[PDB]
């Protein structure tokens, strides 16, 4: 019996939110006693951040969906103006379902997955086209900022000095692309489908290509709530695990799409989500379309290991990449400090415990590390030596 059947979890209306919505709507949360879960739509990431800092009692949220390393940054008060609100990372919600969109003006320039040959074109855009190449994500220092930064830098473009990388709302960004004032957009489903079908732009590449089966969105809840309600926390985890398993069975995806697209959730036409849930993406710019289930969003198991289990080696990559770009210079000055933060935030042990109790022992990874990670450009990240990873990178601020 959970200590409480209630909790307010925030979500952003994108495919990464699926496990939360499905766990609620298909009764997986209820199956384990969590009959009072409120899946609350957040206006944007800044609002989500603010709402978890105030907690449910103050009218906000107890936890929810997050881009990494938001839970860690909030725990240390780094992005909350010093207001430290400890949080626990409990499960990875999904992998893939993200990608980089580029404006039509850049077609035929080689601005695809590997932009190496187009680097000079991008770097000299102000002289040749009247403005610095402009790219956007919707929140700094997290997932989507990292994806586009890695993509730019892998090809020789410094995302801080060579272009204008800004935090801009998604709708405003797409309008900018339509108006010809925005050049690239680090986004995710359902945006790519609309951008391409409405001829607003093309997809340079999917994160599924940049880093196959990469860590992405996570479930994280305030530490004070989890410490007070350990049983309820494990119940929520089991509900999420079952929802993830359910979502990954192709037979259930039409219903998954119908549910999340509903008026009370995403409130969008199912047509813009049907394709990606089959791993089908029209890429454009003369490149072949993608038609591979393994390249679409995955919620339970991927080609390497278990999606849901939160590998500490992935938390390490996010903080290592934060260090790469000189983010939070005073708060996270070294890798030792990063590991200390990870050891207080990542609660993979609770995922293991919940999985064991639920009878999913066969799906539990044998280590807290998924081993050496390989990016599309040949660079490898060995969790045992993040220093070597950083030193192997051409563009960085350390």
């Amino acid at each position: 019996m959970p200590e409480t059947a209630n909790i307010k979890l925030g979500y952003i209306p994108i495919v990464e939110a699926a496990p939360l919505i499905i766990a609620q709507e298909k009764g997986f949360f209820a199956k384990y006693g969590m009959t009072g879960v409120e899946v609350s739509k957040q206006a944007n990431w800044a609002s989500a951040r603010d709402n978890v800092t105030i907690g449910s009692q103050g009218g906000g949220i107890d936890g929810g969906q997050w881009q990494m390393p938001m839970p860690h940054l909030i725990t240390e008060g780094i992005i909350t103006n010093g207001n430290k609100v400890p949080m626990y990372v409990l499960a990875q919600l999904i992998t893939q379902g993200n990608g980089i969109a580029v404006a039509p003006m850049h077609e035929g320039k080689g601005v695809n997955l590997d932009i190496t040959k187009a680097a000079d074109y991008i770097k000299g855009f102000n002289k040749t086209n009247g403005r610095k190449f402009k790219a956007a994500h919707t929140f700094p220092n997290v997932n989507q900022d990292f994806w586009i930064r890695y993509w730019f830098a892998a090809g020789g473009v410094d995302p801080d000095t060579d272009i204008d990388l800004l935090a801009v709302p998604p709708a405003e960004t797409v309008q900018g692309m339509r108006n010809g004032t925005m050049d690239a957009f680090s986004t995710g489903d359902p945006w790519p489908y609309r951008i391409v079908t409405e001829n607003i732009g093309y997809m340079a590449g999917l994160t599924a290509q940049i880093w196959p089966y990469h860590p992405e969105e996570y479930l994280a809840i305030r530490a004070d709530w989890v410490d007070k309600n350990p049983k309820a926390t494990k119940a929520l985890l089991k509900g999420i695990m079952e929802a993830q398993q359910w979502i990954d069975d192709p037979k259930n995806r039409p219903e998954v799409v119908q549910i999340v697209s509903g008026r009370n959730y995403f409130n969008v036409p199912t047509t813009i989500l049907e394709s990606p849930f089959k791993g089908q993406y029209t890429m454009g710019d003369g490149q072949p379309a993608i038609d591979d289930f393994q390249k679409g969003p995955l919620y339970w198991k991927d080609g390497i290991g278990n999606v849901s289990y939160p590998y500490k080696s992935h938390d390490l990559w996010f903080l290592t990449e934060s260090i790469r770009w000189g983010f939070h210079k005073n708060a996270i000055p070294d890798l030792d400090t990063a590991q200390k933060i990870i050891d207080k935030v990542n609660r993979e042990d609770l995922w293991r415990e919940a999985a064991t109790e639920a009878g999913f022992t066969a799906d539990i990874p044998s280590s807290t590390s998924r081993g050496v990670e390989t990016f599309f450009d040949g660079i490898t990240f060995d969790p045992a030596n993040p220093s070597a990873y950083l030193q192997s990178l051409a563009i960085k601020k350390v």
